[PDB]
């Protein structure tokens, strides 16, 4: 297991560690993030998490411990390359509706601010999502939980 | 970095977890094996951990974090073997003065309880003590610290 030090990780900032050889992405959420993120629902293969991509403590709306943070494994679910991060609203390249997330240059591919992929993409999973548990508030041990 | 669970440990036993190709030994001492290490003094080469075999948090007396446990790396300061361990008291072939430790098949190396080289053997050294840190009472992360 790793510890992510999040102690300096500022609104909006994407920290990546690596974590049996895969980059793990730690994201600080804002509140404008977070509110838009049950509009995704709607456009999403799986915005229930019931594919088992993540631990059940992670089976929920932001598919995180806490709403503040967004723990993911940077993997694209279609053919394995890293996805871009694109937390801000409406870019043209996007679309208007775009509320941040992350896209695949390979091919295509968009996961929402919970990791979670939209419908007709390459992907058809969420992004994984590793055991973890905080250590404190500013600590978290990627790899392991309990 | 590798966890070691230890809440299974039994007091006099060894756990052995593998961390960057080196073998790393937990062992759960008794008191009575703390008792005695403090005897051993006069006869090892470096009783108080000068030379820079481990973290700041492990030059002590125990050359440990807590008394009851023992984190070292299992291979001889002299040329590398895995020594054996030896917990019991006055064996036969160690001299009834034996309070316990690690004999190195390769050269007869012994090392003490809080893994510390005695005098006169070919290891010059220590063993070495690797950064490690206590997630929780029965949890040891090895490899990182803090
Ligand atoms: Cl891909
Ligand atoms: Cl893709
Ligand atoms: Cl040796
Ligand atoms: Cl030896
Ligand atoms: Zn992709
Ligand atoms: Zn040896």
């Amino acid at each position: 297991p790793v510890e992510a030090d999040i102690s300096k990780l500022e609104p909006g900032a994407l920290l990546r560690v690596k974590w049996r050889g895969k980059p793990v992405w730690l994201v600080h959420r804002t509140p404008e993030m977070l509110a838009a993120l049950p509009s995704n629902d709607p456009k999403l293969v799986d915005p229930n998490s019931e594919v088992p991509q993540q631990p059940d403590y992670c089976k929920n709306p932001t598919r995180s411990i806490k709403p503040q943070y967004l723990v993911a494994i940077g993997i694209c679910t279609h053919l394995g390359c890293s996805p871009t991060y694109r937390p801000e609203f409406g870019p043209d390249d996007l679309g208007a509706d775009w509320k941040g997330g992350f896209f695949c240059p390979c091919h295509g591919s968009r996961f929402d601010l919970a990791a979670r992929v939209f419908k007709n993409v390459p992907a058809p999973t969420n992004l994984v999502i590793p055991k973890h548990v905080y250590l404190n508030d500013t600590t978290i041990l990627i790899g392991e939980d309990r």
